[PDB]
DNA sequence: GCGAAATTCCATGACACTACCTTCCCAGGAAACAGGTTTCACCAGCCAGGCCTTGAATGCAATTGTCTTACTAGGAATATTTGGACTTCCCCACCTACCATTCAGGTAACTTGATACAAACACAGCCC
């Protein structure tokens, strides 16, 4: 067990999966902060909410990727309509028990 | 010819300079703190009477402010003379960076120990 946890596999994973598109908009949002960018107006982080139906991006810049900076960023966007599913990454701000 | 065994094959992944940074979690405990209740005693607020200190008015005395003159020394310019700070070049010892080893201290605990505070009665010093 000194040689099992250092050598890496020479066996690639198989074919990638293409999951199907949803059949309506407002079904899957794919959200991920970008940044730290170069600063402007006291902003560094930009929430990016892509619709999984189309590609229709939504931008909601914030000061710092906290939980509450995301929550008010979607209250603008939940004013439009309500999604069923929101995908993300396992972010520092999304995995919080508050969010 | 099947199976067992000895061998060659080939598709692939990771190495490329790396740590911080942010936000949320966890956590245990604790930090007190912010919050709040409770009660007793005390310090602050209240008001007036008497006296002393301050303010003012003053007269005057010397203190101080101005004027004037003879002058001493300061400053500047000089030459020079002299006294040194820093730039320079080089080497060694000393500080550091390191690991291993160990000792000492801080926390911590249980005990002990000792002193200060709170209370009471009296004494002495100073003042009215």
């Amino acid at each position: 067990q000194q040689c099992l946890i250092t050598n890496a596999s020479n066996k690639a994973s198989g074919p990638i999966l293409r999951p199907d598109r949803p059949q309506k908009p407002f079904d899957k949002f794919f959200i991920d902060y970008i940044g730290p960018l170069p600063p402007s107006q006291g902003y560094l982080y930009v929430l990016v909410v892509v619709d999984g139906m189309t590609g229709f991006t939504w931008l909601y810049p914030t000061k710092a990727p906290s939980t509450s900076a995301t929550v008010k960023s979607l209250n603008v966007l939940t004013s439009i309509a309500i999604p069923k599913v929101i995908h993300s990454d396992q972010g520092a701000a999304f995995t919080s028990s508050t969010f």
